[PDB]
Formats: C-alpha cells, sequence, structure tokens
C-alpha cells in the first residue's frame, strides 16, 4: 500500500529530547526514483514524522532562491 527507503542521508538539521531528527534525505517512495525529503525521523529511522518531499527541480528552485 505504501513503502519508503532512505537511499541517501544528506544532512541532519536538529535532534530532540526523544532522539528524533529532522533530516534532508533522498527517499524512494513506492519504488519511485528517490527525491529530496525534509522530514522528522525516529532514532532507528523506522518511523517517519511530518515532512515534505521535493522534486529535484523544486529543491533546486529553493536553493537558488535563498543563496
Amino acid at each position: 500500500e505504501f513503502t519508503f527507503e532512505i537511499e541517501e542521508h544528506l544532512l541532519t538539521l536538529s535532534e530532540n529530547e526523544k532522539g528524533w531528527t529532522k533530516e534532508i534525505n533522498r527517499v524512494s517512495f513506492n519504488g519511485a526514483p528517490a527525491k529530496f525529503d525534509i522530514r522528522a525521523w525516529s532514532p532507528d529511522h523506522t518511523k517517519m514524522g511530518k515532512g515534505i518531499t521535493l522534486s529535484n527541480e523544486e529543491f533546486q528552485t529553493m536553493v537558488d532562491a535563498f543563496k
């Protein structure tokens, strides 16, 4: 019904008292090619929290804009 895989870890932005991290990763959803994903993760990365997935074009638009 739904699958995910962290294909590459890029950056951790913060971590909270419960060990959950906000990360920027390349994540494959339902076997699709991995996309940028900014999201909270459990310590062993088997639970995901709220976040956003961005296409390469969307992520590049963001980076060019603020720097």
